[PDB]
């Protein structure tokens, strides 16, 4: 079983890695051994002189603080966006452009990016007077609790995966991945392409035919939208692993709209399950969300995406194919 | 408190005398003040508000600003929320603000500091504190006190919004919200930018605010003067208020140095300038908002602005 987990794990550079496949032959450990393997690949363990032991003891802790329960927002969808974002950020467009610390930033990010996430929306949350709304005014009420355990849990005993970095490192890597997962906030959507568009729309390219990003603003900018694709790349995946995360996010809608439904609630979007109808909502969710978003990523970095963007593109014909 | 009841009665003046009512009241400055504000608007019949239930909560409130903290205590509380309400009477505004609106503005005030420690956000974030890092180093101070002033309201009889319609508390969180993030003195250069442009497109008969993007920016730089209001008091009151946020400064300062922190700008006690610090804050922050606001409301804010030139004129004086 390890050697089949390990031969798995050698396709971590590959857009369709069997994730699921993984989250069984690890035991239930997608993040962990995922995380790992990619910090192994990319030298981040040697870069930032950061001990294994804690490494893996971090990634166990985080690992264990999503909820086993909720059917799309755990540990599983932790691990794709993680191995998404760390194949977005192998593209040639992107090359030799972030800086170690950006590199890590993003991964991390993208790893605590849902933690403790209980499978209803901040819709949900404000509307119930739930307490975590109550702390955070309303406003980016789970993205602000992500950020909140992912990093209270570094200080848990021998989790500080971060202890050789820099004081200037680790400022600098705690804003970054705080502006980062806020952006992954769906209410921020809109505006977000809106200014990746203006990015495509006016970009510059070097003598080396890469991305030239020379301020933070822009910087950080292409990094929320890189971990925003991944957190919206379901669809963009081989169809046997994008039919698995649409089961799971219906589930997990349903079973927000059940709650709703006996509150006495207007029943959220696409959480009716008496009223649904699944392939309809992924054709619309791909094409008023996935695939501007992917379209504009896509021409970010043209040609890399192509098939990327091919994909959807097809998977969205084979949704649409089921409807009439 | 035939005295207390006597000074009340300057309630709709700017100039109170809010350390004496502090003094009189059994340091309940904010309870009173509030209780003879929502009398004078009428907010306890026009929202339903039980006379019980208001005392309550303004009790339990006024309980959670911190005794020991020299500025940012409840009668820094009670400051701003009677400095608010002569705010919303200037003739300028009139007919602008609904009363949902106005109940915002005042309740806003009210909680806008609560459970404040003494230290400032950017302490909170170099101190790793648990504030921070709960709220992710963005508005952290701002964040809490509107989550305490919040939470306090599921008190026993303590909800003072019982009778309000959903629409109304739904409508009513946000705008108090957004006043309070508004309080956050990182956003103290853009809400003014806000202000300026305002008064450069402003439609008056009066002001005219059809938007609620307008309205909300006003009501937010209202809270804001009020918040940043005492060099524009008399100068009895307003040397009160140095002599407190100096302390609470110099004792940051002291917590700075006893961790080997580097000190804050005005915390260092064996090396301040406590009269040029208030100029250059009547220069560069005070009067500039305050012009600004004056000629949004023009000529309504002329005798205030009068008595902030008044008493800069007079900290310059001081320096030698
Ligand atoms: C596989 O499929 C999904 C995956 C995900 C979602 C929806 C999916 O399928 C309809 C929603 C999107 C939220 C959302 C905001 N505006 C929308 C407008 C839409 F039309 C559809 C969704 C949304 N997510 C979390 O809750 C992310 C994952
Ligand atoms: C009576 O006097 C005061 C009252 C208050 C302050 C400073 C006072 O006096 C220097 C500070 C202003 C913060 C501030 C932000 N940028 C600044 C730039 C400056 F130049 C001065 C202050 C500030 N407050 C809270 O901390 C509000 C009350
Ligand atoms: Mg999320
Ligand atoms: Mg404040
Ligand atoms: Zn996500
Ligand atoms: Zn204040």
């Amino acid at each position: 079983q390890e050697d089949v987990l390990a031969k798995e794990l050698e396709d971590v550079n590959k857009w369709g890695l069997h994730v699921f496949r993984i989250a069984e032959l690890s035991g239930n450990r997608p993040l962990t051994v995922i995380m790992h393997t990619i910090f192994q690949e990319r030298d981040l363990l040697k870069t930032f002189k950061i001990p294994v032991d804690t490494l893996i003891t971090y990634l166990m802790t985080l690992e264990d603080h999503y909820h086993a329960d909720v059917a799309y927002h755990n540990n599983i969808h932790a691990a794709d966006v993680v191995q998404s974002t760390h194949v977005l950020l192998s593209t040639p467009a992107l090359e030799a452009v972030f800086t170690d610390l950006e590199i890590l930033a993003a991964i991390f990010a993208s790893a605590i990016h849902d933690v403790d996430h209980p499978g209803v929306s901040n819709q949900f949350l404000i509307n119930t007077n739930s307490e975590l709304a109550l702390m955070y005014n309303d406003s980016s009420v789970l993205e602000n609790h992500h950020l909140a355990v992912g990093f209270k849990l570094l200080q848990e005993e021998n989790c500080d995966i971060f202890q050789n970095l820099t004081k200037k490192q680790r400022q600098s890597l705690r804003k970054m991945v705080i502006d980062i997962v806020l952006a992954t906030d769906m209410s921020k959507h809109m505006n977000l392409l809106a200014d990746l568009k203006t990015m495509v729309e006016t970009k510059k390219v070097t003598s080396s035919g890469v991305l030239l990003l020379d301020n933070y603003s822009d910087r950080i900018q292409v990094l929320q939208n890189m971990v925003h694709c991944a957190d919206l790349s379901n669809p963009t995946k081989p169809l046997q692993l994008y039919r698995q995360w649409t089961d799971r996010i219906m589930e997990e809608f349903f079973r927000q709209g059940d709650r709703e439904r006996e509150r006495g609630m207007e029943i959220s979007p696409m959480c009716d399950k008496h009223n649904a109808s699944v392939e309809k909502s992924q054709v619309g969710f791909i094409d008023y969300i996935v695939h501007p978003l992917w379209e504009t990523w896509a021409d970010l970095v043209h040609p890399d995406a192509q098939d990327i963007l091919d994909t959807l593109e097809d998977n969205r014909e084979w949704y649409q194919s089921t409807i009439p």
